[PDB]
């Protein structure tokens, strides 16, 4: 039960608390992500560690990053959890921007995700475009679930620390609607204490500028303060703007086609 004998490490991935690789089960042949956390170094955390791990493991959806398992050898755990060679949307961002077309087709598979969620009595909790991965064939799911730090893509009501429901990601969706469209959240450049206040004390972010009216009423209807008022991830799917726009997987994989011409193109 040696997790250094079954699996081996291809190349790091990235840096939550630890360091992730895309590796191999030796098994199966298997491409999974592998992450590994010290558990000597991270005494705080561990609490949120096996609630993470719980909520994946009751998750069996084709929208949801799959988790395979868990190993521990001396202090390191070892996660391994389904590969997505596509990156986020946010990495697919620093090559240029979506157009409406690309965006609504991945909004609409995000709202999938939620829909999912919200229906199996869970909340994700961190929606933004850093924790949307596509496999490289372009299908979008979910990753790093929030706890239950940065607070750009939070609701209103989960900053005044009010008991939240499902109604939390319907907000940040709009927000994440908007830093597919301009590149980042609203309120970038505050420091995040400040951010902290001027959630709930302004009125709601919208999006200015060239964009079509049907995405600026989408991101109005998440971006409602009242939770209430904000509909759910099934009445978003069938929003004018997401059946307008929405297309075929296609308009995804040229967005992960486009990065992967950029980074082998030697920009940074
Ligand atoms: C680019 N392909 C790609 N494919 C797949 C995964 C998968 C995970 C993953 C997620 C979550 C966890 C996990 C599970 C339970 C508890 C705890 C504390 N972590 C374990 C891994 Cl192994 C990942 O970290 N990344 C990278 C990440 O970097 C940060 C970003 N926000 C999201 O993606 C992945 N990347
Ligand atoms: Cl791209």
């Amino acid at each position: 039960a040696d997790p250094e004998e079954l699996f081996t490490k291809l190349e790091r991935i990235g840096k939550s608390f630890g360091e992730v690789f895309k590796g191999i089960d030796n098994r199966t042949q298997q491409v999974v992500a592998i992450k590994i956390i010290d558990l000597e170094e991270a005494e705080d955390e561990i609490e949120d560690i096996q609630q993470e791990i719980t909520v994946l493991s009751q998750c069996d959806s084709s929208y949801v990053t799959k988790y395979y398992g868990s190993y521990l050898k001396g202090s390191k755990l070892w996660i391994i959890m389904e590969y997505l060679g596509g990156g986020s949307a946010l990495d697919l961002l620093r090559a240029g921007p979506f157009d409406e077309f690309q965006i609504a087709t991945m909004l609409k598979e995000i709202l999938k995700g939620l829909d999912y969620l919200h229906s199996e009595k869970k909340i994700h909790r961190d929606i933004k475009a850093a924790n949307v991965l596509l496999s490289e064939q372009g299908d979008v799911k979910l990753a790093d679930f929030g706890v239950a730090g940065t607070p750009f893509w939070m609701a209103p009501e989960v900053i005044q620390q009010s008991a939240y429901d499902s109604k939390a990601d319907i907000w940040s969706l709009g927000i994440t609607a908007i830093e597919l469209a301009k590149g980042e959240p609203p309120n970038s450049d505050m420091h995040p204490m400040r951010v902290l206040f001027l959630i709930p004390k302004n009125n709601p972010p919208t999006l200015v500028g060239d964009f079509t009216k049907s995405f600026k009423e989408f991101i109005d209807a998440c971006l409602n303060k009242d939770p209430s008022f904000r509909p759910t991830a099934k009445e978003l799917l069938k929003h004018k703007f997401i059946v307008k726009n929405s297309k075929k997987t296609s308009y995804l994989t040229e967005l992960i086609d486009r990065f992967k011409r950029w980074k082998a193109e030697g920009h940074s």
